[PDB]
DNA sequence: AGGACCC
DNA sequence: AGGGTCCT
């Protein structure tokens, strides 16, 4: 049973938010800036060499007149983020959202009920909205390619819809699996999408250049995988399944040798409510254990507000710290009385504990709200 | 808790 | 960087 899968991916998305928020911005190079770091810039600031994850220095010295805004705080893209996710859920309701810009929609259902509706004739005019990736042939009598092209005209309906009710602009990517959509869409960028027909999937993952470029490959994974003297995406095919299961385990060995053909069988999951708040700050040095106290209590702060709009709260609650020159964390529930929700003084007193527990009196401090109900 | 992955 | 997911 083949399904239709679109990969929805927002352009440069925390500078999208930025430039809507002040318009005198949407001309000049942009870059968002998190403490020293350039994570994301827009299309105008990337003519200028300008890459995600610049540092600051090495980007002023390709860009002087490069504009920077503060992205520390999330809460704007986070709250535009859902406004994606949630008309995309109006489409069809199974939508998986992968970080904040991106998300993936199941469309067999919508696909298939739409081609219920038309007509022989009808049939015989369906037409493609967008690339088709290779420039491949289309056959309007394969029943793959007509679901397939339908399925690009829902994409360039949400994509549409994006732009007209939230002014975001972002490409998609069509095609039978969540791992080859999520390939295919950022074939043609910005703001355009691609569709995947059967026949080319295999110059689609072959087109890769190094096997971490396969979404589900990590660092970990690719580094041990160069161990064994495997770089290329059809290494990985090639490669000798016994030898990979022992040296990865039969579960990361089967799923990763699958994804090098292509071939992905997840479902695309609904991620519904967030299963986590967090917050955190990174610094060179708070070794002041006493000044952890200000920082945990600003960051309890914000995370408090946070709470109380969700109107679910957490029943555990984590702190996470970084050691000076690879994270430790420490959690434990929330007494029930302190869910009613001055709270800050028991949590303070919670999360000191934690802090004592872990450290004997720092690079981060982050606190998270979970276990949600 | 820790580790893998994702943006 | 400042967030997230699920698995062991
Ligand atoms: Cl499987």
């Amino acid at each position: 049973s083949s399904r239709v899968i679109v990969h929805v991916d927002l352009d440069c998305f925390y500078a999208q938010v930025e430039m809507i928020s002040n318009p005198e911005l949407k001309d000049k190079p942009l870059g968002v800036q998190q403490k020293y770091l350039v994570v994301t810039c827009n299309y105008e600031a990337r003519k200028l060499g300008v890459k995600k994850l610049m540092n600051v220095r090495d980007a002023k010295e390709k860009c002087p007149q490069l504009v920077l805004v503060n992205g520390e705080d999330l809460t704007r893209y986070r709250e535009m983020s859902y406004k994606v996710t949630e008309l995309l859920e109006e489409f069809s309701p199974v939508v998986e959202r992968l970080g904040f810009d991106e998300n993936f929609v199941d469309l067999t259902e919508m696909v298939e009920k739409r081609l219920q509706q038309l007509q022989s004739d009808e049939l015989s005019a369906v037409t493609v909205s967008g690339h088709v990736y290779n420039n491949q042939s289309i056959n309007l009598l394969d029943v793959l390619h007509i679901r397939l092209l339908v399925g690009s005209q829902i994409a360039a309906e949400m994509r549409e819809a994006m732009y007209n009710q939230l002014g975001l602009t972002g490409c998609a990517g069509v095609a039978s699996n969540k791992l080859l959509a999520k390939l295919v869409s950022g074939v043609f960028k910005p703001n355009q999408q691609t569709v995947l027909l059967p026949e080319s999937c295999q110059h689609l993952i072959h087109s890769l250049n190094h096997i971490k470029e396969i979404p589900g490959i990590g660092y970990k994974t690719a580094k041990c995988l160069e161990a064994l003297g495997i770089n290329s995406v059809r290494d990985l095919q090639t490669f000798s399944p016994k030898i990979l299961e022992k040296e990865l385990g039969i579960s990361v060995a089967q799923r990763i040798q699958k994804l090098s053909f292509g071939e992905d069988n997840s479902p695309v999951i609904l991620s519904g409510p967030p299963q986590s708040f967090s917050e955190e700050d990174s610094f060179k040095k708070c070794s002041s254990e006493v000044e952890a106290k200000n920082k945990i209590e600003e960051l309890l702060a914000s995370l408090l507000n946070r709470v109380c709009q969700d109107g679910r709260k957490p029943h555990t609650v984590r702190l996470i710290i970084r050691r000076y020159s690879g994270r430790e964390s420490r959690q434990c529930p929330i007494p029930s009385h302190v869910i009613q929700k001055d709270v800050m003084t028991p949590m303070v007193d919670i999360l000191m504990k934690l802090f004592r527990n872990m450290v004997n009196v720092l690079t981060l401090l982050s606190v998270c709200f979970c276990n949600l109900k």
